[PDB]
């Protein structure tokens, strides 16, 4: 799960800073889904924890954003 999360997060800002904004929304959200998965069920440690919460957040905030004006 966690490679998934590590994964799409990367083709995700990749996309977005490519010029794809719709796939990159898609995928920034699969990305904090199983990064939470992990952090919730079981993360690797207490230092891993905090990285991920910090990339959770990173990522959330730009594809909030993003489908912000892409619903409008």
């Amino acid at each position: 799960n966690l490679q998934k999360a590590i994964d799409l997060a990367s083709k995700a800002a990749q996309e977005d800073k490519a010029g794809n904004y719709e796939e990159a929304l898609q995928l920034y959200q699969h990305a904090v889904q199983y990064f939470l998965h992990v952090v919730k069920y079981e993360a690797q440690g207490d230092k891993a924890k905090q990285s991920i919460r910090a990339k959770c957040t990173e990522y959330l905030d730009r594809a909030e954003k993003l489908k912000e004006y892409l619903k409008n």
